[PDB]
């Protein structure tokens, strides 16, 4: 296996298949990368078994077939410490794989490409393409929602529903929901299915803003996605999520509307003196007027007052601050909707300018 | 105690006092700030027993004397997380502070200002003025050189030291070593004395970098620097500290000039295959030439060449890269010259340009 390329060409293109990776894996290989030379193309491969990241670079220089694994944090580091435009030439000799360039050389161990874990092979069910900025509008609009490491296992990571023409986004820790809907141009057979947050993470880094669409082919245990020069697998979390529907408010009758910075610096400012475990903020709505309040074990007190648009009854509600701070910051709009029913039923949180995200956070009595 | 203040006057010297102060102590008096109007100055003040900061700022508007203590890092956080231009009026009423801005108001918690630990007076033995910018060539040029946690405690520290018109640092853990040498413009007794870490730290966050000249008081055992309204007293190490004269080479005859940037980019891609522990990389000097080689316990090894001024016998040295990195690195410059002596001795590392500051760092047998 031999190939020159110049290092730009390597650099996206390392730091993308290096997402699944580390540098304990435990199982030493999974800290490699594969590297396949075969036709004119360059192919790059990390996976940490649940997940595989491919990424392919074309040969226009002259190069060699064959296949290696190597030290993907060691190579990366290499390839990004020589020069900017540097030419990088690459030679298997024997049980180790030569990095050349100019003046600088590097040998590396490697371990055997036929020893490289394989995903199988698995046939697709629903596929569609939309553009990337919608694929990453939905998952930015939703991803700080989902859990971490619940016993309740499908809920550390994300459903992908379609319905209709639309493709939807939903996550959820239990406590608090986010739901992001995008019409996509595709009639769509009605599907879920539930990508790993590990997964999530990677597909969300693999989208690099341009004009490439993404492709998607999704089937009973896995999910793919291509976009230019990469493409994603992982496996589908085997498992049940919740029902959306069943957590948004019914007919909220009570909104109010802000202007999201000078709401989010409010209940920031009062978070302060609020429960450090609990996070439990009040507040009082009345004709134009939010007031917020918190206090704490020791008993020190904030209090905000600003001018919103409300017209509805007035009514308390308290929640957690930390949850609503987390969706203002996701929103980043102008204004915020905030839809109330009374004290004891959840609140639906919007930019007051678009439907398409909704954030669900539930009523605590203070 | 009743003080109103613009936010932008009082977010610096609250910075200042408070960045140090943990969120939650044991003793919970030190996590907390002292305040004190007293003859139309505010007063704030921060410790830890070891050093204290105070700023004084100031007051235009109506005040009324008297002292408490607030939690530090909270009072600092609504202050912060008030908007551009807030002005913030503060005043005890029973044992909370109040804190009212606009509609926005807090009650903190206080402790009695009669328990907030006092440091001892103590008398000035030598002192001397600065510019702000001459202490932070000082600091910089040397600080990563100190010791981080060593056994011997006073290496943790930086000596400084006044001989002549000069001052100078010097710091060492005992493996590598800087010291630094800028002229002051008074006639100074010979002197030294070891500033704890945490010391140095905020000597060099008090130096906003405006041209308030630093005003510096050493103590036997206490060392005071003023710059503007803020005013910073540490106490001092005690121990032996080495003396830089004896670990500068006696006379490091042969000379090497190269580029800082490609040197330590040479440095940095052999470093990728160095063993993690110990980081020894081998340089072979040679005419108008270095080679620099690094290998691991993998057996993986790098190799770089490059072209360099030299014309003294050819020789082969080992080191930490890590140590010639951090040197690197700190020269801000755009030739270096090393200064060698024999495989078993130390080199010496300075600005090709300038003599101001030296490093020295101590070889490996590899």
């Amino acid at each position: 296996m031999k190939f020159t390329v110049e290092r730009e060409h390597l650099l996206k293109p390392l730091q993308q298949v290096s997402g699944p990776l580390g540098g304990r894996p435990t199982l030493p290989i999974l800290g490699n990368l594969l590297l396949q030379v075969a036709d004119g193309t360059l192919s790059l491969t990390g996976t940490d078994l649940e997940m595989e990241m491919v990424a392919r670079v074309a040969l226009v220089q002259p190069h060699e077939p064959g296949a290696t694994t190597v030290p993907a944090r060691k190579f990366f580091d290499i390839c990004r410490g020589l020069p900017e435009g540097a030419e990088i030439a690459v030679q298997l000799e024997g049980e180790r794989m030569l990095v050349r360039s100019g003046r600088s050389r590097f040998s590396l161990s490697t371990l055997p490409a036929a020893d490289f874990p394989n995903l199988d092979d698995w046939q697709s069910e629903v596929e569609f393409t939309l553009p990337q900025a919608t694929m990453k509008r939905l998952i930015e609009a939703t991803q700080f929602s989902m859990a971490h490491q619940d016993v309740r296992y499908y809920l550390n990571g994300m459903l992908f529903e379609t319905e209709g023409e639309e493709l939807r986004t939903v996550a959820t820790d239990g406590h608090r929901l986010a739901v992001c809907s995008m019409p996509i141009g595709q009639s769509l057979p009605s599907h879920s299915v539930i990508v790993p947050r590990k997964g999530v993470i990677e597909l969300m880094r693999m989208l690099d803003g341009g004009d490439n669409p993404l492709r998607v082919q999704i089937g009973s245990n896995n999910i793919r996605a291509h976009v230019g020069d990469f493409i994603f697998t992982s496996k589908l979390v085997d498992g049940r999520f919740p029902d959306y529907r069943r957590v948004l408010p019914k007919n909220p009758d009570k909104h109010l509307e802000a202007g999201c910075d000078l709401l989010k610096q409010a209940f920031a400012r009062a978070a302060i003196l609020s429960n450090e475990k609990f996070r439990g903020v009040r507040l009082y709505v009345s004709e134009n007027q939010l007031k917020i309040t918190a206090n704490n074990p020791e008993q020190e007190e904030a209090e905000e007052i600003l001018d919103v648009t409300y017209s509805g009854a007035e009514m308390e509600i308290g929640f957690n601050v930390s949850y609503v701070l987390d969706v203002l910051n996701a929103l980043k709009c102008e204004n915020v909707r905030m839809m109330l029913t009374d004290s004891v039923s959840s609140v639906q949180i919007e930019d007051a300018a678009s439907q398409s995200a909704a954030y669900v956070v539930m009523p605590m009595r203070l």
